[PDB]
């Protein structure tokens, strides 16, 4: 499935990601800028931020309460397309999936 990442500049990556991985791992294990995934995936540093494209948003499932706590605490969330990439698994059908990148992580 093929992941891609917008950089907030404009600056476009293009990942294969295996299903079962996270969005989070397709960027950090491929080197794609802007994630930094601090805890790992755990859902606690919430440095793994990015917003999903409106036109992916509901092809998503939806955030669980934890995940939608933790949005919260990232760079400038936004309650239509935020979302913690290492709390959204790939799988074949989201193939083509777009996220765009905040400036900056926290
Ligand atoms: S990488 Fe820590 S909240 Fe997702």
């Amino acid at each position: 499935a093929k992941i891609i990442f917008i950089e907030h500049n404009g600056t476009r990556h293009e990942v294969e990601a295996k299903p079962g991985l996270t969005v989070m791992e397709a960027a950090r294990d491929n080197g794609v800028p802007g994630i930094d995934a601090d805890c790992g995936g755990a859902c606690a540093c919430s440095t793994c931020h990015a917003y999903v494209d409106p036109a992916w948003v509901d092809k998503l499932p939806k955030a669980l309460p934890t995940e939608t706590d933790m949005i919260d605490f990232a760079y400038e969330p936004n309650p239509a397309t935020s979302r913690l990439t290492c709390q959204i698994k790939v799988t074949s059908l989201l193939d083509g999936l777009v996220v765009h990148l905040p400036e900056k992580q926290i």
